[PDB]
C-alpha cells in the first residue's frame, strides 16, 4: 500500500480544467492540457522520491525526501515558490504546498496496481487514476 514505484498510466481525470484554473493556469493552454496523455514514473527509495509526469511538451517533475520540508518553483506551471512537505498518513502519501494559494498540495492512495491521485487547489480538487503498466 505504500509502494509507489512503477510506470503508471492515466485511466481517468476529473475537474482537470477546474484544477487548472484555480492555479491560474493560462486558459489557452488548458484547452491543450485536456489533450495530452500522461505518463507518470515514481522511482521511491525508502524516504527519497522522484516523481516525472510527462506529455508531448509539457512536464512536471519533482523530488523530495518524505519529512523534509523543501522549497518547490512550479516552473512548468504556475510559476509560484511553496514550501512543500510530504508525508505518511497512514497508507496515504499526503502533500502540502504552504504559500500563496490555500488548500494546495495533493494525496495518493496506492492500492496494488491502481494509485488514485487528487490535487488540490482552493476549493477545487481534480481527481486522477492510473493503472500501473
Ligand atoms: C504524485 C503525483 C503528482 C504530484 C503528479 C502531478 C502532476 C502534475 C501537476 C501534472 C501537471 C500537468 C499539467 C497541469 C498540464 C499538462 C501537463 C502535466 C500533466 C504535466
Amino acid at each position: 500500500t505504500r509502494d509507489a514505484n512503477g510506470t503508471w498510466e492515466m485511466e481517468s481525470n476529473e475537474n482537470f480544467e477546474g484544477w487548472m484554473k484555480a492555479l491560474d493556469i493560462d486558459f489557452a493552454l488548458r484547452k491543450i492540457a485536456v489533450r495530452l496523455t500522461q505518463t507518470l514514473v515514481i522511482d521511491q527509495d525508502g524516504d527519497n522520491f522522484k516523481v516525472k509526469c510527462t506529455s508531448t511538451f509539457w512536464n512536471y517533475d519533482v523530488d523530495f525526501t518524505v519529512g523534509v520540508e523543501f522549497d518547490e518553483y512550479t516552473k512548468s506551471l504556475d510559476n509560484r515558490h511553496v514550501k512543500a512537505l510530504v508525508t505518511w498518513e497512514g497508507d496515504v502519501l499526503v502533500c502540502v504546498q504552504k504559500g500563496e494559494k490555500e488548500n494546495r498540495g495533493w494525496k495518493k492512495w496506492i492500492e496494488g496496481d491502481k494509485l488514485y491521485l487528487e490535487l488540490t487547489c482552493g476549493d477545487q480538487v481534480c481527481r486522477q487514476v492510473f493503472k500501473k503498466k
